[PDB]
């Protein structure tokens, strides 16, 4: 038996104590060593309803990451509100590693193992876990990177699709990579390749799922429509600085165009800060070249609203609430305590 609880779990990673990687250093003396004989105890004809929109689990991995980042990635100046802040900022080195969360004695975590899950409603393959999965704690906006893939279709995740202000999340299951980097000797300028071929190629897939869930009806993409730089750009960190990517040859609708697309890019100084707040400066970035390969595993979509008398939806990239960014991983999960 079990009752739907919350409580305060702690968190397991295989951080490796000695490396001055941030997340390693914080996950050595904030987390405990990975559990090294887990079970999935499958419970057997069992269903438990499931909800990632209103999951406390979430806003505990929420606290890690504001605390994990403002103990590691400090910036020069922090214009909080006029408290600005002057303070020490060194270059650091900034690689996000796995993280699980595992519930205290009394409680456990149920897993949804169903193929097909988007998140919300009933679950029929529950089976019960101590700690999640190796979660990234990856920030990123529009797109999801380094993330799970659906092990199906492309899944469609929302606490409400008709409500246009509850945010899309997509789960691909087939990742895209997206290559970034900052030539090496302006030093803010750089540039995300990305495979035309495969872009499109899954950009048509998703066309194709949103159709479904839309009355067939017609499936546009435009780029974000005003909002701060770290919403309209693919905004995300890369070791350790900030690349801003303008996303408009991706949101287009053009599919002779299926080669290489190169995304120009930015290493922003002033941040509008993800967890909160206001804005915050950090140095100009390291010498060097700057690359990041990274799977692209989800979208972050925002449909426009108004088109209830048309023919026609309209969807725009999302992000900036870094919570929709766990949630993308944490949705299999919730908490439940053996009474
Ligand atoms: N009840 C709560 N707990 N709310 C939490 C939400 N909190 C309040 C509102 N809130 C924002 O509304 N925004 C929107 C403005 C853009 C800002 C951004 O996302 N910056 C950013 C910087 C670097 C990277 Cl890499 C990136 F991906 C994004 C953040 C803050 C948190
Ligand atoms: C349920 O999930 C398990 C993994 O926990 C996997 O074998 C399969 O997807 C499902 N199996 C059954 C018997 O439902
Ligand atoms: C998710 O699946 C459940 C199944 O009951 C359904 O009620 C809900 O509307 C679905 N949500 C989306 C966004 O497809
Ligand atoms: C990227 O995706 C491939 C297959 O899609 C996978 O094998 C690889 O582990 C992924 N890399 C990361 C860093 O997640
Ligand atoms: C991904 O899902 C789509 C449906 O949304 C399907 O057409 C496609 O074959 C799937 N691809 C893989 C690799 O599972
Ligand atoms: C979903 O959003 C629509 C539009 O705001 C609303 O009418 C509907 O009641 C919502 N669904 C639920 C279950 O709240
Ligand atoms: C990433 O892009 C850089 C610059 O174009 C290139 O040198 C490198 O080989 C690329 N790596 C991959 C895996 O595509
Ligand atoms: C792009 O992806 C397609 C399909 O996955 C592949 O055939 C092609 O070789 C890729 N292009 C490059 C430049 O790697
Ligand atoms: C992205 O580039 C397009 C085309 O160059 C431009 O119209 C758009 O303003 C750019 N995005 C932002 C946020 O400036
Ligand atoms: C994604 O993972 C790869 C390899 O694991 C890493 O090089 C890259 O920096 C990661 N991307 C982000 C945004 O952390």
């Amino acid at each position: 038996v079990w009752k739907d609880a919350d409580t305060t779990l702690f968190c397991a990673s295989d951080a490796k104590a000695y490396e001055t990687e941030v997340h390693n250093v914080w996950a050595t003396h904030a987390c405990v060593p990975t559990d090294p004989n887990p079970q999935e105890i499958h419970l057997e004809n069992v269903t438990e309803n499931f909800n990632m929109w209103k999951n406390n689990m979430v806003e505990q991995m929420h606290e890690d990451i504001i605390s994990l980042w403002d103990q590691s990635l400090q910036p020069c100046v922090k214009l909080t509100g006029g408290s600005v802040i002057k303070q020490a900022c060194p270059k650091i080195s900034f690689d996000p590693i796995p993280i699980h969360y595992c519930t205290p004695a009394g409680y456990v975590i149920l897993k949804c193992n169903d193929k097909n899950f988007n998140g919300t409603g009933p679950c029929k393959n529950v089976s019960s876990v101590q700690c999640t999965h190796g979660i990234k704690p990856v920030v990123s906006t529009q797109l999801l990177l380094n993330g799970s893939l659906a092990e199906e279709e492309i899944i469609i995740r929302s606490e409400n699709l008709t409500n246009n202000a509850k945010t899309i999340i997509v789960h691909l299951n087939k990742s895209v990579e997206i290559n970034c980097t900052r030539p090496s000797n302006d030093i803010r300028k750089a540039y995300c390749e990305i495979n035309g071929t495969k872009w499109n190629k899954v950009l048509k897939q998703v066309t194709e799922k949103l159709k479904e869930h839309f009355n067939n009806k017609t499936i546009i993409f435009q780029p974000p429509s005003g909002g701060d730089l770290e919403i309209t750009m693919h905004s995300f960190n890369c070791r350790g600085e900030f690349f801003y990517c303008n996303t408009t040859q991706l949101f287009n609708n053009t599919c002779g165009c299926n080669g290489t697309i190169t995304l120009p890019c930015k290493i922003k100084q002033i941040i509008n800060m993800w967890q909160g707040t206001g804005q915050a400066m950090y140095a100009p970035p390291i010498d060097g070249k700057i690359n990041c390969v990274s799977n692209i595993t989800g979208i972050l979509l925002t449909r426009d609203g108004g088109a209830n008398n048309t023919s026609n939806e309209t969807f725009r990239p999302g992000g900036g609430d870094m919570r929709d960014n766990w949630r993308s991983e944490l949705y299999k999960y919730k908490v439940v305590q053996i009474e």
